[PDB]
């Protein structure tokens, strides 16, 4: 065990099991560290620093899901919203601010066209982590991409620049050598 | 020292000091291994599974940055890939093979708009984590956004369909508690 990191990341994968857990011997603010280290650490292209997120739990993580869950008609296909709001301890979402990706593309109107596709890599760059970081502390979580109705669904307290990207809901190559 | 996945995040940074080294005591397969790792356990959405990659060394590695650093005109616009050449050991290109996307769009339109963000954000995870893990086993490694520049310096046994995405050259987030 060295540069083990690799079996962090093998032993990751979508769990739907879950229950409203603490989890055992690890609180919430233990969690909101693990992915604000890693928003803080996390290599924006040219230092534009767009990803942010929100952590959302209790009756506010419940608020959204049961919200998607009313948009959502056809029963078999909302037993993933409520079953994330009756289920899950809360949910990790992803933003990228669009803010300065507007600023690059003007500053450098030639190069306008890496720059949201610069930040759609580093917001996943920083999901990857979290998700891979928090089934370590013990929890269990899975991608939701219900992007366009959390948005609608979030609270007014938020920039309308912040894009949704995710919502992680806790609980070979070629070789040349010719 | 038990998720301590958040120190190897830390410990990680851009790096253009560059010799050309072996490193010590780690071959060149061993790297290899490190991110055909990566790639197999990267959870791409909806299973596309469309990230590849091409390790590249040697004087196909001299040869392709000689190829940018020849497009560039202007000397001091240059001194990067010239320096990529003449003092790395080589490197790690990712790709995104525009295949499955071009399928999942055609089979749900109405959803052909999530699938090249769903690529984006999974290239830019095994970027990270590859870029993360190669500085885990002592070499020096950096972002490289040379794209299309590359893409056509690529030889042919390349697929016409796989998109550059980068060069991997080695050598306060809202508690919404109310």
């Amino acid at each position: 065990p060295t540069g083990n990191y690799l079996n962090a990341i093998t032993n990751r994968r979508t769990i739907y099991n879950l229950k409203p857990e603490l989890p055992q011997g690890v609180g919430l603010d233990d969690v909101k560290r693990t992915v604000h280290v890693i928003l803080k650490n996390t290599p924006t292209a040219f230092n534009s620093q767009v990803n942010r997120a929100v952590i959302i739990v209790g009756d506010t993580h419940k608020r959204i899901w049961d919200a998607v869950a009313s948009a959502m008609p056809t029963a078999e296909a909302k037993k993933r919203p409520e079953s994330c709001r009756d289920e899950a301890y809360g949910s990790v979402i992803f933003f990228t601010d669009l803010g300065p990706t507007e600023k690059l593309q003007r500053d450098f109107p030639a190069l306008a066209a890496a720059f949201p596709t610069c930040a759609a890599h580093t917001t996943g760059a920083v999901q990857i982590q979290s998700w891979t970081a928090l089934e370590l502390l013990g929890l269990g979580a899975n991608l939701q991409h219900y992007n366009d109705y959390v948005k609608s669904a979030l609270p007014q307290d938020v920039p309308i620049a912040w894009t949704v990207q995710s919502q992680l809901v806790f609980g070979n190559n070629v070789i040349n050598v010719y």
